[PDB]
């Protein structure tokens, strides 16, 4: 009864000169990285972009989630009011978020095995007996607060051992985003113990490449895009009834679904922990989804090839 983890995603660790240029490595592991929907990529061990956001003024209002909201589904007294959510700093909402893992596990944060945080967030997530309520930061533009990459765009300083990444094909802020047509910028994740987000995948059908800045590690989980179809029946057949007839852009803020069901009616499925430091990237029409393991930050952005 307890959670069957997926098989491993590829993870691959480029050499210096592999590393050189992100869309000529991407299109190079294609042949295999689109068959399991999602890879991880582990840059050269000295490469270390320093954390460039502005952490004393990183003030944001996080969005609460109820892991089990959707089973709880199947009147409550004044539903709709969540208590409220205050303004964190960067530094008070990790506060906040270690002691929450603590308390939860009894244990230290860093000694939570991930597979333990795994097979409990899957119960959870199905367990009417116990509401469980998390926080995280998301819809964060890196226009308002910064990224966490250096950038040449006069408005912090740019130490001289920080201009390389300022310039790196690798800073998520050098990536193409234009489409070509006869007719965006990264953005931020600041995640807690169980913080997750559903099955999607990204409009246009666009690649996207997520950067773990610090912190404890982001579960994946990915499914190649053959079987995006398979993945959408069985969502059709599965989900509410109230829900199913919604279009996919909204649908797609409620489908949750465990790995193991969607295995267990043949669609392939990948995971990885995506650890500080490392890049995990998604192929176009890959669905994926995810929770957050700890504390962490990470900067993602899709791109165009
Ligand atoms: C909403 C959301 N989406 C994503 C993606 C994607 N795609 C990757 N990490 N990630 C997150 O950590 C969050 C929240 C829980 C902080
Ligand atoms: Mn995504």
């Amino acid at each position: 009864a307890e959670f069957v983890p997926p098989p491993e995603c590829p993870v691959f660790e480029p050499s210096w000169e592999e590393f050189t240029d992100p869309l000529s490595f991407i299109g190079r592991i294609r042949p295999l990285a689109e068959k399991t929907g999602i890879c991880k990529i582990r840059p050269p061990k000295d490469w270390q972009p320093p954390f460039a956001c502005e952490v004393k003024s990183f003030r944001f209002t996080p969005r609460v989630q109820r892991l089990n909201e959707l089973e709880a589904m199947t009147p409550r007294e004044a539903f709709g009011f969540e208590q409220a959510v205050r303004e964190y700093t960067l530094q008070s909402f990790g506060e906040m978020a270690d002691n929450f893992k603590s308390d939860y596990f009894n244990m230290p944060v860093h000694m939570v095995p991930t597979e333990l945080v795994e097979k409990e967030f899957w119960r959870l997530v199905s367990s009417i007996e116990e509401d469980v309520i998390v926080e995280y930061g998301a819809d964060i533009s890196s226009k308002d607060f910064g990224s966490g990459f250096p950038v040449k765009d006069g408005r912090r300083k740019i130490l001289p051992e920080e201009e390389e990444y300022a310039l790196s094909g690798w800073n998520l802020n050098n990536m193409p985003v234009l489409e070509q047509s006869v007719l965006k910028v990264p953005w931020l994740y600041v995640g807690m113990c169980f913080s997750s987000f559903c099955w999607h995948i990204e409009d246009h059908w666009s690649y996207s490449i997520n950067y773990l800045h610090w912190g404890e590690p982001k579960t994946w989980y990915g499914v190649p895009s053959h079987a995006a179809e398979q993945l959408e029946e069985v969502m059709r057949e599965l989900a509410p009834e109230l829900f199913e007839s919604q279009p996919d852009l909204l649908h797609q803020l409620v489908t949750i679904m465990n790995p193991n069901v969607l295995m267990e009616h043949g669609v392939p499925v990948y995971r990885t922990n995506q650890c500080a430091g490392e890049f995990v990237v998604t192929f176009p029409r890959a669905y994926h989804s995810g929770f957050n393991q700890g504390y962490n930050f990470a900067e993602a952005v899709n791109f165009c090839t």
